[PDB]
Order: structure tokens, then sequence, then C-alpha cells
């Protein structure tokens, strides 16, 4: 939890009480565990919705959906049960409450089970299942000169009638919301990303939406891959972005521009960025994933535990900030090494909050945190992004001005800022490590075996912000060679392995004053010519499994070559710059590199030309 931030235990395990209604009687009952936080703003009233697991944290036990609401930004709260289970048995439960806010209404979708003690994904059929929608209506009043609010919960309605018996190649079994908070699309539709099972017990995500305020529901035709559960979605630039949990694998993120009719993996932005554990081989988690506008910039906030412990412990809830280009680790929201899996982040009236689980010995509370430090950090980073984008965009490029330098898809930029061991990302997300580097205006001058900079890709580890590079990228830099090498020496490239010996696409230079563009494993053909001391503009582009290298805005011989065998998807380890940064690699690159730009797409010809013409103008040095 960042400095300045603070929290309270709001839904306190084995302590907080809820109004338990049964057989027409209501008793204030202590709840063992609270899980599945959903925190929203309904017309000025903060509402925290969750599972009240009365007797045990075990999923298949007695659970009602609890709501707490506050009209003073979380200082004080009222408590209610928003949805009660069927009371059919000792383990009846309404589960995975998923919340949409629209106007003054809360739409809450829950699965409902009567007696099963088994996990829902293990059920061979739906005999124990129903899917219910309850609507809470929030009204504010000022009887008494002080703001008050109340929420009237309607009886739940089954939406089972809207669940088709079959979907393409399958027979449906059950579905649930993805938990947390869902959305109202810009066209007014209520949109729930849902997790669905078929009779083979596979799980997959779908979009389940309503065009008539929840009276009828439809499923989008398309779906995620199997294995994607607890989906969470937001709308971004006219598309749904569906961010899914994949146990034991990296999280898959999809985009859909037609209400779920078609799903495309967001390989160029957010898919596979977030791993569920350091080695991405443990269970995943529910995640808060929202689009908000902070100081005029639309961005997305995403949370997920880092889970260093493994299994479902899911310690170290981390918050991420992204404008769909750069992905910034705001930091750890939870405290120390506590288990802290599920969460919900709310941005309301320029304050940031998070309601999240803490788990000791399988007894769970929800803490309500005021993310003061986090918002401060976020605003600082966004200012940096807006400022560098503005700086680059405002440059009058050489003819009257030429086309603007493009910042669309610009993800990282290594320029003037650098410390003894790092070359700093102007966008503040991923620095490059360096060796044998001397600072020069807008870059670094390298020399000696082991010299160079390493801009990590898979080397980022659990969370891989540059994963998009495995699908498409453009890497741009200005370079100057100061010494003729003994053989061929590296200047710039994307490496598939840690050494730099296995390259996806790179540029080297040789003793015959020729460039050696390297296209994957293709035998290298030296080409062109360069002179010592002259600065050259280098662009490496990769898209559709094809690599190109440009020098001074012109593509080198060999460009347009396949760099990825059509079968697999690359796993780039890092970009190397100005050397391999590997003492074990035999080369000595004596070169200066300035202004390294990384884009998450293949730049077009005009864009490349503009960057070439504007090389002397883009540095961060004076700014």
């Amino acid at each position: 939890l960042a400095p300045g931030s603070s929290r309270v235990e709001l839904f306190k395990r084995q302590s907080s009480k809820v109004p338990f209604e049964k057989d027409g009687k209501v008793t204030e009952r202590v709840v063992h565990s609270f899980r599945l936080p959903a925190l929203v703003n309904v017309d000025g009233v903060m509402v925290a919705i969750a599972d009240a697991r009365y007797e045990t944290s075990f999923d298949n036990s007695l659970i009602d959906t609890v709501a707490k609401y506050s009209v003073d930004d979380g200082e004080t709260w009222e408590t209610q049960i928003a949805i009660k289970n069927s009371r059919a048995s000792s383990v009846s439960r309404v589960v995975d409450p998923t919340v949409i806010v629209k106007g003054n209404k809360l739409y809450v979708l829950v699965g409902s089970y009567n007696s099963s003690r088994s996990y829902w994904t293990s059920h061979g059929d739906a005999r124990d299942w129903d899917i219910l929608l309850a609507v809470g209506e929030v009204t504010k009043s000022t009887a008494g000169g002080k703001i008050t609010a109340s929420i009237k919960w309607g009886s739940p309605v089954s939406l089972k009638e809207f669940f088709p018996a079959e979907m393409e190649g399958m027979h449906t079994n059950q579905f649930l919301g993805g938990a947390g908070v869902a959305i109202v699309a810009s066209n007014g539709n209520l949109v729930y990303p849902v997790q669905v099972t078929n009779k083979k017990k596979q799980v997959f995500s779908k979009i389940f939406y309503s065009e008539d305020e929840g009276k009828t529901w439809k499923f989008g035709k398309g779906r995620s891959a199997f294995g994607c559960s607890e989906p969470v979605a937001l709308e971004w630039e006219g598309k749904l972005i569906i961010n899914t949990r994949v146990d034991y694998r990296r999280r898959l993120v999809y985009e859909s521009s037609d209400m779920g009719n078609t799903w495309l993996e967001a390989v160029g932005t957010l898919s596979r960025v977030w791993g569920p554990s350091p080695k991405s081989n443990q269970p995943g988690s529910q995640s808060s994933f929202t689009a908000v506008t902070i100081e005029g910039m639309r961005v997305m906030l995403f949370t997920h535990p880092l889970n260093f412990k493994g299994r479902w412990l899911r310690d170290r809830l981390n918050l991420w900030l992204t404008d769909n280009q750069r992905i910034y680790n705001v930091g750890q929201v939870s405290i120390g090494d506590e288990n802290s899996a599920y969460s919900s982040v709310l941005y309301k009236d320029d304050k940031l909050y998070c309601l999240h689980e803490i788990n000791s010995n399988e007894v769970y509370s929800l803490v309500f945190a005021r993310l003061v430090g986090e918002l401060r950090i976020i605003k600082s980073v966004l200012q940096s992004w807006k400022n560098w984008d503005s700086h680059l965009s405002s440059i009058c490029t050489p003819a009257g001005c030429g086309p603007a330098v493009t910042t669309v898809g610009l993800v990282g930029f290594l320029s003037h800022s650098a410390t003894k061991t790092e070359w700093e990302d102007a966008y503040r997300c991923v620095n490059a490590s360096t060796a044998n580097a001397e600072r020069v205006p807008n870059g670094l001058k390298f020399a000696g075996v082991g010299g160079g900079a390493l801009w990590p890709v898979s080397q980022q580890g659990q969370n891989q912000r540059y994963h998009f590079a495995n699908h498409a990228f453009t890497l741009v830099a200005s370079v100057t060679i100061h010494e003729v090498p003994k053989g061929a020496s590296p200047l710039l490239g994307a490496s598939l392995d840690s050494s730099g010996g296995k390259k996806l696409l790179g540029l080297s230079y040789d003793k015959r004053h020729q460039w050696q563009p390297i296209y994957g494993s293709t035998p290298v053909t030296p080409t062109g010519s360069w002179e010592m001391g002259k600065r050259y503009h280098v662009v490496l582009t990769m898209a559709n499994k094809i690599g190109s290298v440009y020098i001074d805005g012109e593509p080198l011989e060999g460009s347009g070559q396949t760099v990825v065998p059509d079968e697999r998807t690359p796993d780039i380890s890092h970009f190397y710059v100005g050397g391999y940064k590997r003492s074990g690699m035999p080369t000595d690159s004596r070169v200066t590199v300035n202004n390294v730009l990384l884009y998450n797409r293949q730049l077009n010809a005009e864009e490349i030309r503009t960057l070439f013409l504007s090389q002397d103008l883009i540095g961060t040095e004076a700014h």
C-alpha cells in the first residue's frame, strides 16, 4: 500500500454481521468470510458488494450476497443482504455476484446453487444451478440536513430462459458472471462477461448482454478459448476488452467490436501480459479491470495478485495502469506478504479506492483502502505520458511542417535520462539495464566486451509488458559506430534467447563496413555500407511474422523475410542495444545509440520517413 494510502478492515471476517433472513425472521449473523469484492459508485453512493460466506470460506457453502453502502466516501457504511440464497440446504448459495451500475440501479448477477458440495465446474449437469439477476435501486435523500441513501433490492429473477441448450460445437451446462464489476456499454447495453461450462466440463467466456435494461438477454456468438474463466470486461474505443483468468497460464485478453459476436485475442496490447504467479504455473485470480478518465486521459486500471506463494494463496495484490500502449506497475496495493487475491478498484470524484480480500488461514476479510499514494503515482505517470506525447507530437518536422512524429502505439523511449546502470524509459514503464555505457546527449555510448543495453521483453518476468512484440513491433534508434569491429558486432535487435545469439531480428555491422541485418535464422547477407562517425537512423519492423530493417528510412536487402516459422509464436527475451550486454558474448561494439523508440505495431512508410527526418529533434535532453 503506497505511502499516504490507508485502509480499514471493512468486511471483517468472524466479526462483521449481516442481516440473515430465514423463514421470515431476520437475525444479525456473524459471517466467517467475505470474498468476491465489487466496489462501485452509484450516483454518488459507494456500494461494496461481496459474498457473505457465513460458516466457512469453502466455495460450496452457505453464502448470501452482502452489500454495504456509504454516502461519505467510505467513512461509514450501512449493511444489507442484497440477495439471499434459496435456503434449500445447509450449503445453498448465491455466488460470484457481478455488478453493473446504470443510472441509479445496481444489476447483480449471481449463480444460485441449492445443495451441491462440489465445485460448479465439476458438475456434469445443471441440476443444482440457476442464474439470477437482482436489481437494487439507490435513492438519495436529505431528510435531516444530511445526505442519506437507501437501496431497495428486488427479488431475483432467473435468466435461465436465456441460456441456449447448445452453443456451436457444445451442449451448455452452467454459467456465472465473471465476478466483480461489469459495465454499461456506450450504446446503453448491460454487458456481463460470463464464464460458461459445457457438458464436457470445459470452461469458456462469453458476452451476455441486454438491450432492454435487463428484461431479456442474449449471448454474443463468439467465445474465448477454453480454460478462460472469471472474465472481466471494459469498453475501450468502441470495443469490449475482455480480460480473462486462465489457471496455470498467462491471462488471455480479447477484443470484440460486436457485442461478443467475434472475439480476437488482444495480442498487440494486453493479452498474455499478466502472469498469475512468477512462473505463471499457479491458479489465477479475479481481477478488477476498469476504464476511467484521470486528468483528462482515458486509461485502464487492472489488479491481480502476484502469488509468489503459489496455489490459491495469491499474495501481493498489484495495481497496473495502462493507456492500451504503455503498461505501468503502480505497485502493491496489499500489505507485506499477506494473501490478497480478489479486488475491486473504484475511481470516484478524483479519489481512488480499492476493496480487496485478505486471507489468513482461509478466513477472509475485505479491506477498504484509500489509494492516495497510488493515485499520486498514477497522475505523475500520466503527466509524463501526456507530456512526452505532446512533446513529440508538437515537433515541427522537416518539410511549413511535415507530418507529425507519430505517438500512436509508442510504448517506450530510451533517450537522455540514464543512471550508471540503467537507461530510463521516458514513459516510465520499462528501463533498460546497461553495461560499459557512458552518458551522451539523448543516449549512451558503449564500448568493450559485455557492453550494451538490455531492454527486457520476456525477461520482464511474471508480467510482460512488451509481449506485443512477439506479434508486431517497430524498434527505432539513431546510431553511430566509432570503431571498425574485428568481425560482425551487434547494434540493435530483438533476441529470442538470453544471450542474444538466437535473434528474431537485428542489425549488426561488420569489418567490411557493411550492415548485417539479421532476419531470424536466415543466413546473414551483409549489405550496404556505413562510415565511422556518421550517424544513421535504424528501424527494425516486424509484423505478420516478417522482419525488415531500414537504414536512413530505406529498407535494407533481405527485408521482407520471415523471422518466425509459421507454426509458433516467438518469445522474445529482450531487445539488445549498442551491444549484447553479455560479457560472455565475444563482440565489442563501440557505438553510440540515441533515442530508442519502441512501437507496438509496424510503422508505415510515412511514419518511418518522419522519424528519420526528425532524428535531431526528438530527444528528451532539453525537456
